[PDB]
């Protein structure tokens, strides 16, 4: 009555059943880690859940379980369910294939910016959700808690139904933190490197160690590309990283150019960079101070830009804090609603 594939997949499609209660009404994607399918939970209102269903392989199985272990803790601490996580609503061990619901939301705040051709969220949108991300993440941040993984493909719309104008504007901006695989509490091994490229600080680039501030960084980042639509470090390559947030931010602090093992990006204390080649030329033309990059020179823009520059200070022990970023005078133009 169940199979595996030679991948180790469960063989199943449309009109199957997990549980006596799963009925799978719909593909949602795959990957290396096992399948996501769209289902009716009927132990519910039949209502609506994306169900990850893990291959049978020891380290998918492993990582399924530790995710689970991570969302279970979030669960204890917020059962109310107030700081926007990802709803997970059941997990099973269905034949050696590790399950995980969860709530089914609307489109990844990327795929809604793709389908919109790259046209940037409104500033009022950005507002709203960069709220709702800094409550999020500060509740974790308070919990001992880092995300790592932060960016604009695991934040989700609550619903994405969208109105046309003369530009697709989302209904309701409310999002909820997704993708948990790589939270990590204050007392557990930190992997070396951490969050995906364009997200990804000074501190695990230069390998300093890392916690919270990294989640902030990320945010600042995710915050540029809302803004304009294209993502804020446009590199593959740890140097040229480092060489764009000097030209967008200013200079590395020295304390942290002197503790880096990864000396070989430097000469006498300065990037090791060729202004004259065709990646110097590039990045000369292409990476301005983050200031040119506003849209608009009104007191909300310069609102936003205050904040972001905070997010991407260099050093994490000066950087801004979830819970500081809060009470920025940024939030001072959320409605009412938005702000609970
Ligand atoms: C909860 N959820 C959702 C998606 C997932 C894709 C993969 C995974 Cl592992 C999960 Cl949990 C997903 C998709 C994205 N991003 C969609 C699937 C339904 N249509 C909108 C995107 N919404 C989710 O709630």
């Amino acid at each position: 009555s169940v199979e595996d594939d030679k991948e180790g997949h469960l063989v199943c499609r449309i009109g199957d059943w997990l549980q006596e209660r799963y009925e799978i009404v719909g593909n949602l994607g795959e990957g290396t880690f096992g399948k996501v399918v769209e289902c009716l939970d009927h132990a519910r209102g039949k209502s609506q859940v994306a169900l990850k269903i893990i291959r049978n392989v020891g380290k998918y199985r492993e990582a399924a379980r530790l995710e689970i272990n991570v969302l279970k803790k979030i669960k204890e601490k917020d059962k109310e369910n107030k700081f926007l996580c990802v709803l997970m609503s059941d997990w099973f061990n269905f034949h050696g294939h590790m399950c995980i619901a969860f709530e089914l939301l609307g489109k990844n705040t990327f795929e809604f910016l793709k389908e919109n051709n790259f046209q940037p969220y409104p500033l009022p949108h950005v507002r709203h959700m960069a709220y709702q991300l800094c409550h999020a993440l500060r509740f974790l941040h308070e919990n001992q808690l880092t995300h790592t993984d932060l960016k604009p493909e695991n934040i989700l719309f609550v619903n994405s139904e969208f109105e046309t104008l003369y530009e697709k504007s989302v209904k309701n901006t409310s999002i909820r933190v997704a993708d948990f695989g790589s939270a990590t509490f204050d007392h557990e091994h930190h992997t070396t490197i951490v969050a995906t490229r364009h997200y990804r600080p000074p501190e695990v680039i230069l390998e300093l160690g890392w916690a919270q501030p990294c989640d902030v960084w990320s945010i600042g980042c995710i915050l540029f590309e809302y803004y304009r639509g294209f993502t804020l470090f446009q590199t593959h390559e740890n140097r040229e990283h480092l060489v764009m947030m000097e030209k967008i931010l200013g200079p590395i602090p020295s304390h942290m150019i002197h503790r880096t093992r990864k000396q070989k990006y430097f000469y006498k204390g300065g990037l090791v960079w060729d202004e004259n080649s065709s990646d110097g030329r590039y990045v000369k033309e292409n990476c301005k101070p983050l200031k040119s990059y506003m849209l608009q020179d009104s007191l909300e823009h310069v609102q936003l830009f205050d904040l972001m520059r905070r997010m991407l200070e260099f050093d994490p022990a000066q950087r801004i804090t979830l819970a500081e970023a809060l009470l920025h005078p940024f939030f001072a133009g959320l409605t009412p609603e938005e702000r609970s």
